[PDB]
This record gives structure tokens, C-alpha cells and sequence, in this order.
């Protein structure tokens, strides 16, 4: 019954990323640190996929990260929307009208996949863009995550539609992997991530997206409606992070996981101690 609602699990679901356990665990401890709800997190889901059909079935009652333009590629099957206003507008119409979801505003940062080589390749070839390495294309190795090369929409397929390149070799990987991949001379080039604190670290150089292949990966959570409805206290809650986590702010909190190797969950209290639950 409605007046048992305040018993139930929310349940918040991670991607099979760091950020995605960073900021799962950082909304979590922010539902406790305003109301009586318990919240769990639903781990290691494999891709925006996974995490869609998990809202869907009841497996998961919030995604903390989904990023619009895998959302529009590869959820909603449209063709990518290049401006980042335009991108979430329209995910956030046909999320709701085609599933009942609210994909909220952005945190503040985007997540996007971005062409990766060492500063010494680059220094070397003198690459700057995308489109610089279309001549040495069959000479490097690229080493990616285990979901790009199979994407119908805006995947590698498409990418030598647009390009006109064909890598010499590509390495499925945990993306995880690829950072250490492109600096230890394994592969040449590697589809990394952009809020990934080793980019930085190991000071590696994005290659610009100079034909504007990718869309934006403006990251937010989503949450069904019946979930808010039934929960009428999340969305002031959630409202707390919107617009407060730049791109840089979250390459450090990835960089404290993956480099410093703390727990996700330690990393968001840190940060929320840091920032005082995003109110002083």
C-alpha cells in the first residue's frame, strides 16, 4: 500500500564503468542524506542497452548514468543530433513519450568517445584530427571497448562510412584497458573515453573529431516516472546534482579510482564531504 512506499529498495543501477559506480554511489548517499529510503546499487551492467531494459523490467528503479547520444543512436534508433541542447531535448521527449522515463539534465559533464594516441605518436606524425590519420590507417592498431565495433547505429561501421578508413587491426578490450594499451606501445591508437582520468595522468592526446562524427555524450540520470510518482522526495534530491559535475571534476574522481585505486563508493563520500551535499 501507498503508505508503505517509504519501505520499499531504490535500487540504482551502474554501468560496467568507473564513473558510472562513482556517481551510482554518490546519488545513492545522497538519497540517505536527505530521507529515509535504503538504496542499493544493481553493478556491472553491461551497456546503455543493459541498463534500458533494466528500467524497463524492475531490475533497476534509477540509471545513473545513460550519456544522449548512445541514448539516441542506439535506444531510440535515430540518426545522431550533433548539437548537445538539440541531443537532450530530444531524448528527453521520446524517453518519456515512448517509455515513461525522465532522462534528467545533465550532471554537467559529457562523456565522449574520442580517437586516443600517445604524445609521442603524435608529435611525431604531427596528428592533430581524426582525419590526420586516414593515410597511416592500415599501419595502426586500435584498440577499443567490447561494444563499438558491433554498433548498427554510429559504430565502426559507420565511422569508415564517414572517415573512409579501415584500421590495419582492431582489438576488442575492457575499456578500462585501453589506456595502458595505447601508453605501453601495444596498440597505436584506442577509442578512449574522455572523462577518463589516465588521460591526463599518462599525458595522451585526443585526436578532434574534425567531421563531427560523434554526437554529444552529455551524461544524466533517468528514472522511470512511476518511481518519482510513487516518490514524490527523488526528484528534489536528484535536482541537487544537475549541472554540478564538470569535465574535469569528474576526470579526477575517475583518476582517484582508477589511479589511486579507491573504492567508488569512498571516492563520492570524499567528494560530497568535500562539497557539502552540494549545500552550505
Amino acid at each position: 500500500g501507498l503508505s508503505a512506499a517509504a519501505d520499499q529498495t531504490i535500487k540504482i543501477g551502474a554501468q560496467s564503468m568507473s564513473e558510472s559506480e562513482i556517481i551510482a554511489s554518490m546519488l545513492g548517499q545522497l538519497i540517505e542524506h536527505h530521507t529515509d529510503l535504503k538504496t542499493t546499487t544493481i553493478k556491472n551492467l553491461g551497456s546503455n542497452a543493459v541498463q534500458q531494459q533494466a528500467l524497463m523490467n524492475g531490475e533497476i528503479d534509477i540509471a545513473a548514468t545513460r550519456y544522449t547520444g548512445t541514448a539516441l543512436t542506439g535506444t531510440l534508433r535515430m540518426e545522431p543530433e550533433k548539437d548537445p541542447d538539440k541531443a537532450l531535448a530530444l531524448t528527453q521527449r521520446e524517453f518519456k513519450k515512448r517509455y515513461d522515463l525522465k532522462w534528467y539534465d545533465s550532471y554537467g559533464f559529457d562523456n565522449t568517445y574520442a580517437f586516443t594516441v600517445s604524445k609521442e605518436l603524435a608529435d611525431q606524425y604531427h596528428l592533430e584530427t581524426v582525419s590526420d590519420v586516414k593515410k597511416w590507417a592500415p599501419q595502426l592498431k586500435l584498440g577499443v571497448d567490447n561494444y563499438w565495433m558491433k554498433l548498427k547505429g554510429n559504430g565502426y561501421q559507420d565511422f569508415t562510412k564517414t572517415y573512409g578508413m579501415t584500421f590495419g587491426g582492431t582489438y576488442p578490450m575492457q575499456i578500462g584497458l585501453v589506456y595502458d594499451a595505447v601508453k605501453s606501445g601495444k596498440m597505436d591508437i584506442v577509442l578512449a573515453y574522455s572523462t577518463d582520468g589516465r588521460i591526463k595522468s599518462y599525458g595522451l592526446k585526443m585526436l578532434k573529431d574534425d567531421k563531427q562524427f560523434f554526437p554529444p555524450y552529455d551524461c544524466s540520470p533517468v528514472v522511470p516516472e512511476k518511481v518519482l510518482k510513487e516518490h514524490p522526495e527523488l526528484e528534489g534530491i536528484i535536482k541537487k546534482m544537475l549541472g554540478k559535475i564538470d569535465t574535469a571534476t569528474m576526470q579526477e574522481l575517475n583518476y582517484e579510482v582508477d589511479g589511486n585505486l579507491k573504492e567508488p563508493s569512498v571516492v563520492a563520500k570524499e567528494y560530497l564531504e568535500k562539497h557539502r551535499y552540494f549545500e552550505s
